[PDB]
């Protein structure tokens, strides 16, 4: 421990950027500030910085309660039981990446250890990127990071070559010394796309998707019949008691059979999906038929639907992974749909209460609900990115609105240009009125689309057909800025977007699919956790676990291996590690380059040496020559 | 048959796949703004099955260069023959409509453009292949 | 066709057979790699036979060395 | 095993063909029936071989 504090309190060496994170930690910790010159940072501190940066709801080792007792008490029980781990952390953090690859190789938990230091290589370059370091700094803390993830990347190809199963148990077992958390969580927390993306990964999680079921050919539709009719379920085949069992704690086969159907991912999903479209079917029935005093039964159906999802986010909030409830808040805002449909929930509320009034409240009440249904109909994209070609479609446009949003910053440009052009030489007498707004954004904007408004081009006007009011001074400018308006507009602009949105379009799909096969683990373990029941009917599931939780305080999908299964998958890891460290030393030398180098070299010396050998055959024929003259 | 036409026919056959998606995420937002619309401007409808021909009539001829213009943001709650009064939240409609008609045409359709276009090569050697295969079969 | 043809293409498809597998090892033996391959492995036991021919001529000499001051 | 035995005898070119098309349809089964998906993925390489 003392040896450990000394090398985090060295001076030697080259740079780092830990200083910066024990002040920001002491800062955030003691709300002080500048740390002293003379202060020996402790490894508690190291703890919270390894809190900090890895984020989430990790706890190192080093905060725990049992290191701070050993720390209070003493300042082999002050030796690490994994000295490389503490040493890996050590060199990651002080941005010593030489030395963290060789502590990479020697060790157990390669693979934790390496997605870990990816996941610190990136916290530190976005710390250093947001504290105003040098650039150069955190560019090389992102390569880093991506080193370390290629390393666990070709470990993760070795381990899927070797033996499959035992691959899965290196991916879904939990590391006791890594908070109790598992590879595939550490791969996405560190925000791995490549690791997720993995065809070995992406069975595994099409694995975990299906839950208990076989099934695997036309997936979907059958899930769906066994929605709509419950007896269609026992026609279904079944997966083995003990074949894959991902769990998160560690007659009657009717009842096992549908408890194992309607607790399949897929299966709860579609579950969600149904209700989704009869709620929205609901909602349309409801905005398109008259509203009357009191609500009628759909809209008594859609009132319930709203709150009990809203009592149901307000269930994601609450079982997040922080312990403090700001740092709750501030994990669920990470998923923008979820402040979306928050959003929609609490303006729905505030429709009802205004609808549930006289008027004028009531047909407010019905405007609000008008604005909400086209959110309601946008999530659809969502729900839809589960798809395999649906999902990076939705992503790509997300995407394309950043591309497009320049185009209407020059489209507004224009366009307010010719709007203020055109009003203010078409209406010379007018009056300070907010309808001059209205005009200048009305028909230029409708211009763009093929409407081009060809009754008031030109309008006839100063002459007698019924007399024509007099013509306007200078309003034969109005059709030749017009001229050119609709050239920028509608061959400069659209035809640029058209080939902005091209160009852009090979790498934006690549990232769309790699970002669809990463948040794919997300949609499985969201809607594992997620109840049984559809929506509309979530107030049962959860008033039961209310009286759960009630019950309990009167009284990751992972694999929980043990001691001997910890022993083999140890032994996979290091195989992998050996079987990669060579194969990598036999492409080396079997590389064009430098087969000709280490030939270029050896043909270098033969010749030395053969100069050498004609220098001492000259000498030897002259001895021979010489012993032949004497005899 | 024809050894330009052919592959051309083929090209098509594999861009309906392309356009299939498009189509999808078209109808949910064409399905938005028809609904939104039909439900602001008309708050005391009956059932009946004239509603879905509302919410499907006017955005889908809204893509196509018809914007119907005369029926964006009428005169209305005014005396000029008095005008009937406007509609509560109707100048939601013209403001909506706004942002359909730019999801619509700058977005969805530019991007189906590039869809297509970038599937262009693979799609033209593959259908290439498949007219000289099914050369045989003719 | 008949058998007298059948012997014919089995005849033609042999020899295609063997043009195909002998061009094979003709592209792969006029390669980079294995040109740059068999010379660096041809290098390599150069070496090794040179320094004994180095190791036995250091003995020649010394032996050619000591006949020379025997007579 | 059918590279070496492709090499000796005649009627190569049939042989060939029948070789590829049995290496697709069982591809095509083994997708079918749900079996792993690296059979399929090398049954479809030793069709395209
Ligand atoms: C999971 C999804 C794919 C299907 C489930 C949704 C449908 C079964 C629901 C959604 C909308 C419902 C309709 C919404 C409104 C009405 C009007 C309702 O009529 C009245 O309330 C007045 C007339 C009367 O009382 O008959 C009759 C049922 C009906 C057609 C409903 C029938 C059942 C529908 C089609
Ligand atoms: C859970 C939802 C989102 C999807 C699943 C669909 C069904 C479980 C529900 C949703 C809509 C419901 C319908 C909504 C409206 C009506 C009209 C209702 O008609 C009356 O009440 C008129 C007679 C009276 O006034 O008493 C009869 C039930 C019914 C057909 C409901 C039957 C059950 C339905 C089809
Ligand atoms: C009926 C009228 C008002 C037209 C409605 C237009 C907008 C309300 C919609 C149309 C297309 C939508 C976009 C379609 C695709 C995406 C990608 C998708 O983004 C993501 O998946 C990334 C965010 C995340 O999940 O973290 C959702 C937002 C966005 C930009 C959508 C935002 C809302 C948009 C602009
Ligand atoms: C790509 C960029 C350049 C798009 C920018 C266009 C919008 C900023 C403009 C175009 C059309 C405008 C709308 C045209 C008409 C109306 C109706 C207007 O309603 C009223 O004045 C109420 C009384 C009546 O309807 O007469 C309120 C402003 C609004 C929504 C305008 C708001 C601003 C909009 C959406
Ligand atoms: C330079 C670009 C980026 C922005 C240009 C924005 C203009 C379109 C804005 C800015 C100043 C605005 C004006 C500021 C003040 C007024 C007075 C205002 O008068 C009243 O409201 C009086 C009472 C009434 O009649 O309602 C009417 C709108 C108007 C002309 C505004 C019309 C719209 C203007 C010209
Ligand atoms: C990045 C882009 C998409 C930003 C675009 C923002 C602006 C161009 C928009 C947003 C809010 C809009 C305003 C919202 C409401 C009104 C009131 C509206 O007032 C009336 O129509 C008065 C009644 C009448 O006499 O018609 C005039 C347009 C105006 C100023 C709009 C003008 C265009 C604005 C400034
Ligand atoms: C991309 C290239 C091919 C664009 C070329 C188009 C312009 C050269 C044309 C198209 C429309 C024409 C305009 C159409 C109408 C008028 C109004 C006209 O005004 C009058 O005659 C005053 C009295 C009245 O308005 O009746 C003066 C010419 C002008 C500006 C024209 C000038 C020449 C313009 C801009
Ligand atoms: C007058 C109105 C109703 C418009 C008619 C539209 C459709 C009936 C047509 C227009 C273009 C046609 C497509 C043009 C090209 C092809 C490729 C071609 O497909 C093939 O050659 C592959 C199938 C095979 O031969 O095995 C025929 C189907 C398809 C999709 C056609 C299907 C029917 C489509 C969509
Ligand atoms: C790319 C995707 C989003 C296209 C989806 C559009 C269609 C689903 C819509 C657009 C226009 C609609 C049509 C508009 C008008 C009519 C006439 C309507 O005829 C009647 O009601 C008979 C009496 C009368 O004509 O008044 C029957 C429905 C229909 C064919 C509609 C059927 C549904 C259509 C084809
Ligand atoms: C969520 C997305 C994917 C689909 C939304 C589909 C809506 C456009 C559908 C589903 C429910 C439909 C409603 C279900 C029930 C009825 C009652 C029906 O009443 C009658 O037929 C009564 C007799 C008559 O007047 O003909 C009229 C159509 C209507 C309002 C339907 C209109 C079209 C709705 C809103
Ligand atoms: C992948 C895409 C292309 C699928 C698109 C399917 C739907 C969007 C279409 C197919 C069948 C259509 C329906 C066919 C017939 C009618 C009857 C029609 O009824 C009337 O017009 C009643 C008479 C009147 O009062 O006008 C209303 C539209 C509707 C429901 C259509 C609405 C749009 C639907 C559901
Ligand atoms: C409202 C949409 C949804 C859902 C449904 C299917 C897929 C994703 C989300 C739900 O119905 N309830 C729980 N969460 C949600 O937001």
């Amino acid at each position: 421990i003392s040896r450990l504090e000394e090398l985090y309190n060295t001076r030697h060496g080259p740079s780092n950027t830990l200083y910066h994170l024990v002040r920001d930690v002491k800062k955030r910790e003691y709300p002080k500030g500048n740390l002293p010159p003379d202060y020996r940072i402790s490894l508690i501190d190291i703890g919270l910085v390894i809190e900090y940066l890895m984020g989430g709801a990790y706890r190192c080792n080093y905060t725990r309660k049992r290191f701070r007792t050993l720390y209070h008490n003493l300042f082999e029980i002050n030796h690490f039981p994994f000295p490389f781990h503490e040493l890996m952390v050590w060199a990651v953090l002080m941005k010593r990446q030489k030395m963290a690859l060789f502590f990479w190789q020697h060790g157990e938990e390669a693979m934790a250890k390496a997605l870990v230091a990816c996941k610190l290589c990136k916290a530190m370059a976005h710390e250093a990127s947001e504290n105003d370091m040098v650039d150069d700094i955190s560019q090389e803390l992102n390569h880093n990071s991506r080193d370390f993830g290629q390393l666990a990347v070709e470990l993760l190809d070795q381990s899927y070559k070797q033996d499959e199963q035992l691959a899965m148990k290196l991916l879904t077992y939990e590391l006791k010394n890594w908070s109790n958390a598992t590879c595939l969580q550490l791969a996405v927390a560190a925000k791995h796309r490549d690791f997720i993306a993995h065809t070995c990964s992406q069975m595994l999680l099409t694995d975990m998707w299906m839950g208990r079921l076989r099934m695997r050919k036309n997936s979907g539709l059958k899930v769906i019949l066994g929605i709509l009719l419950p007896p269609s379920i026992l026609s279904l085949e079944f997966k083995n008691k003990d074949d894959m069992p991902y769990m998160t704690q560690a007659l009657i086969p009717l009842g096992r059979k549908i408890y194992e159907f309607y607790n399949a991912p897929i299966v709860k999903f579609w579950f969600y999906t149904l209700a989704y479209i009869g709620y929205l079917m609901l909602f349309n029935y409801i905005v398109l038929v008259k509203m009357e005093r009191w609500p009628s039964t759909q809209e008594w159906i859609v009132i319930s639907y709203i709150f009990t999802l809203g009592i149901e986010k307000m269930r994601e909030i609450l079982m997040s992974e922080p312990g403090k409830l700001l740092q709750k808040v501030k994990v669920w805002l990470q998923e923008y749909w979820n402040v979306t449909d928050l959003i929609a929930i609490l303006l729905f509320s505030v429709g009802m209460i205004l609808r549930l009034q006289d008027q004028p409240f009531r047909s407010d009440g019905r405007v609000i609900y008008c604005v909400n249904i086209i959110y309601w109909y946008i999530r659809l994209l969502d729900i839809f990115g589960v798809n395999k070609y649906l999902g990076p479609y939705v992503m790509m446009i997300g995407k394309m609105m950043i591309d497009m949003m320049y185009f209407v910053i020059i489209m507004l440009v224009v366009l307010m240009s010719f709007g203020v052009a055109r009003q203010a030489i078409l209406f010379p007498n007018e009056e300070p009125s907010w309808k001059l707004a209205k005009n200048i954004f009305y028909m230029p904007y409708w211009m763009i689309y093929g409407e081009v408004f060809a009754d008031q081009i030109d309008p006839p006007c100063g002459q007698n057909e019924i007399q024509l009011p007099p013509c306007k001074t200078g309003a034969w400018i109005v059709p030749a800025i017009m001229a050119c308006y609709l050239l920028v507009a509608n061959i400069l602009l659209v035809n640029l977007l058209i080939a902005v949105f091209n160009n852009t379009f090979f790498e934006v799909k690549s990232i769309s699919n790699q970002v669809w096969k990463f948040q794919r683990y997300q949609l499985i373990m969201t809607f594992h956790e997620r109840p049984v029941l559809p929506p509309p009917l979530i107030i049962f599931s959860h008033m039961t676990m209310i009286f759960q939780h009630l019950c309990c305080r009167w009284r990751g999908l992972k694999l929980f291996i043990t001691d001997d299964e910890l022993k083999k998958v140890h032994d996979f890891e290091e195989q992998c590690i050996e079987e990669y460290f060579r194969e990598k030393d036999d492409r080396f030398n079997s590389s064009n380059d430098e087969r000709i180098r280490v030939t270029s070299e050896r043909v270098e010396n033969m010749s030395m040496r053969l100069e050498e050998v004609n220098e001492r055959e000259h000498s030897m024929k002259a001895s021979l020559q010489t012993v032949d003259i004497r005899l």
